[PDB]
C-alpha cells in the first residue's frame, strides 16, 4: 500500500475533502534509486482534485491523510503505484516509489 511518515506536521485539523483541489509541492524517486521528478525544480506547484482517480492509489490515500502545511514521505508499493505495467519510458515493473510531498493549500 503506502505508508506515510511525517517530515513536518500539519495543523493536524483541515483535511482535504473529496473533489476538492490540492496544491502540493514534491519530489519523486524510485526507493533506493533515481529522482525522475521535483515540482519544486519548476517553481510551480502541483495541484490535483481529490477522488477523481486523477493520481496513483497511493497519492490519493496518502494525500488523503495529511493536513494542511504537512510534510510527509510517501513510500509507495508497486501496487498502489504503476504494477507490472511501469509508466512508459520513465517507471519500470514492480517499482517502488518514495515521494517527499507537502500539502500547501486547498481550493
Ligand atoms: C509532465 O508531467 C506530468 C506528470 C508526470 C508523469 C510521469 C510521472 C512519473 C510523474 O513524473 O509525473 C510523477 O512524479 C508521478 O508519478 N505523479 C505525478 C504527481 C502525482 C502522482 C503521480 C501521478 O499519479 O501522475 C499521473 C499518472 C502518470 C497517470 C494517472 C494515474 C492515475 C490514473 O487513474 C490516471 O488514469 C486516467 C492516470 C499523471 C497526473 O498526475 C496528471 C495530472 C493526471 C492525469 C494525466 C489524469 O488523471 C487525467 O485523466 C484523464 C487528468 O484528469 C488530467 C488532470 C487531465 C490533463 C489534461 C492532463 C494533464 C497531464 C499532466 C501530466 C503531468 C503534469
Amino acid at each position: 500500500g503506502v505508508q506515510v511518515e511525517t517530515i513536518s506536521p500539519g495543523d493536524g485539523r483541515t483535511f482535504p475533502k473529496r473533489g476538492q483541489t490540492c496544491v502540493v509541492h514534491y519530489t519523486g524517486m524510485l526507493e533506493d534509486g533515481k529522482k525522475f521528478d521535483s515540482s519544486r525544480d519548476r517553481n510551480k506547484p502541483f495541484k490535483f482534485m481529490l477522488g477523481k482517480q486523477e493520481v496513483i492509489r497511493g497519492w490519493e490515500e496518502g494525500v488523503a491523510q495529511m493536513s494542511v502545511g504537512q510534510r510527509a514521505k510517501l513510500t509507495i508499493s508497486p501496487d498502489y503505484a504503476y504494477g507490472a505495467t511501469g509508466h512508459p519510458g520513465i517507471i519500470p515493473p514492480h517499482a517502488t516509489l518514495v515521494f517527499d510531498v507537502e500539502l500547501l493549500k486547498l481550493e
